[PDB]
């Protein structure tokens, strides 16, 4: 086995990290770390530092706090010699993502960023129709009420919380890996209330390439119901991905898809990884968006309720 | 010896690109590409596709326009089988620079990513002084007047980093260590898109503190300065770096020269079959702009 801890153990450590890591039989939950927090069954500690320091024998962390701390973790947990796991997005900046990869590389320990909306069922199959197809153009709408998904929180109004593009970097993570060639960002529209720092509604377009047109929206302010869909129109009708990677239909008919299990195959291939001694840190969906931020118009909203 | 074009035949190619080139005989000035000017002596295009269409034996180009015309006008030169050499900033987006790093590499062409500024005679005796000794504390300081233009106010203009990412392209090239930025903070006007002023609080991979401040607004101090803090007293570059003290004792150096060495480098470049593409100082950018809390100011 790999002996792992678990940093942060909030909304997605409990729905998803915890369940995955407990069937997936090559970790061993060892210990967590978390100030508010404690799992039955195995080692607490309050903050990273402590686990570590006590913690030895461990072999992995996998971290899923907030993303203004992740660089600091996850550079101690480097440092300590730990294989790093990291939820997304993988930093605050881009350069603290190269900078801890270029020290994990050094170290020979295994940097993983992550991109859960990546392993679900309907990216690959898509991505294996469309290798080899005419695209005409693509299309993303990414909506839905942050107050239902992210009630209370904080950290996403805050600088490095990325606001509506939290979710809406999910989006970008399937379409960076079913467009068989590179984006480039053309503009940009950022939609930010009064009372954050972050915006709550954002227009992207880009363009592979090629030419191929990319054009996605993305919105906090929606009903009840999500929004999570990729059009690619194709020379051979329209690939259609909705259910934010759950639902695929190509030229009009369904395809019939595995169950989702997208957290199983990450904590899968961090195993691989390990065992190859090898790193798969993929920045291409937050380069994208810091060239959005960089390059895109910003308009003001009226403030939301925080 | 290399045939090379000139794309873009503004002041700056006036004053400092053909100059150079005219002084280096590893070029042969062969082409000129521009809509609104022509250069004596050689042959002229008024844009790059005519320009490759025309010029089959050409072996390199450098291009002087502004970045938000430059990717497709690099594009289409790496796609030709020719040499670039590109003025700072090498993109709009990092996007479009990745896109022709890896478009250069898949052809074996050189891709060279310039930053005068690295050039400035205080850079390198700078670097090789700081290599090897223990560094405190490093403050950058600009500030200027801008009443003394408008597309550097627009969506991806960068403002105040406009001239303020050639103190970081020295301040990335004389540190030994890479840079991570903990936080900054944009000030914009209200009737602009890009800051005025702002601050970058980062720290390298030992830790060490680099504060950078860049102000644009009317004020006492016309300031260029480095100052890097280390155990053996304060290295400071001043004068857009052309000026360096090492422990308080002036050091003397050669005149300004940042674009012949430029060209100079872009020659060895192709002669090794390599490539320099440094996005550093503009990634530290785009961090500020992705990280950083903005704050707005009365109108411009
Ligand atoms: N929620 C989702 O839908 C979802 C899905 C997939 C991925 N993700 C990603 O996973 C990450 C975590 O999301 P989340 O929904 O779980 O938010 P969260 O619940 O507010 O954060 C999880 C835990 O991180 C700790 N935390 C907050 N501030 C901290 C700080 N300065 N230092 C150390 N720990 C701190 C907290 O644990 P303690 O107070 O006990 O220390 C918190 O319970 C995010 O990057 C998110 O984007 C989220
Ligand atoms: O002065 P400068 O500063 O040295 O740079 C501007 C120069 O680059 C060229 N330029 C500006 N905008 C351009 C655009 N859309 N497309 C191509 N070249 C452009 C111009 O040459 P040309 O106007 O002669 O093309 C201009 O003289
Ligand atoms: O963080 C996002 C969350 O906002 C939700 O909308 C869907 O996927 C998660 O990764």
């Amino acid at each position: 086995q790999v002996s792992l801890g678990v940093v942060g153990i909030g909304k997605i450590a409990r729905d998803q990290h915890l369940p995955a890591i407990d069937a997936e039989p090559g970790f061993k939950l060892t210990a967590c770390a978390s100030r508010h927090a404690e799992v039955t069954g195995v080692r607490n500690y309050r903050d990273l530092r402590a686990l570590l320091a006590a913690e030895r024998e461990l072999d992995a962390v996998s971290l899923c706090a907030p993303p203004q701390v992740r660089y600091a973790q996850a550079r101690a947990a480097l440092e300590a010699g730990k294989h790093v796991m990291l939820e997304k997005p993988p930093g605050a900046t881009l350069g603290e993502v190269a900078v801890l990869e270029a020290l994990a590389r050094e170290r020979g320990l295994t940097l993983f960023a992550t991109w859960h909306s990546r392993c679900a069922s309907a990216v690959e199959p898509a991505r294996e129709w469309l290798a080899t197809r005419a695209i005409r153009a693509v299309q993303v709408r990414w909506k839905a009420d942050v107050r239902r998904w992210h009630p209370g929180q904080q950290w996403i109004w805050e600088p490095g919380g990325l606001g509506v593009f939290d979710p809406g970097i999910n989006a970008l993570s399937i379409v960076t890996r079913i467009l068989p060639r590179e984006l480039v960002l053309r503009e940009a529209t950022l939609i930010v209330p009064s009372d954050v720092q972050t915006p709550i509604a954002a227009e992207l377009d880009c363009a592979d390439t090629d030419g191929v047109p990319v054009r996605a929206e993305f919105d906090w302010r929606h009903g009840p119901v999500e929004q999570w869909e990729i059009a690619v129109d194709t020379a051979d009708g329209v690939l259609a991905i909705s259910r934010g990677g759950a639902q695929l239909s190509i030229a009009g008919e369904p395809v019939e898809l595995g169950p989702e299990r997208e957290y199983p195959a990450l904590y899968a291939h961090f195993h691989a990884l390990i065992a190859r001694g090898e790193s798969d840190v993929d920045v291409r969906p937050l380069r994208l968006v810091a060239d959005a931020f960089l390059f895109g118009r910003r308009v003001q909203t009226d403030a939301f309720g925080r």
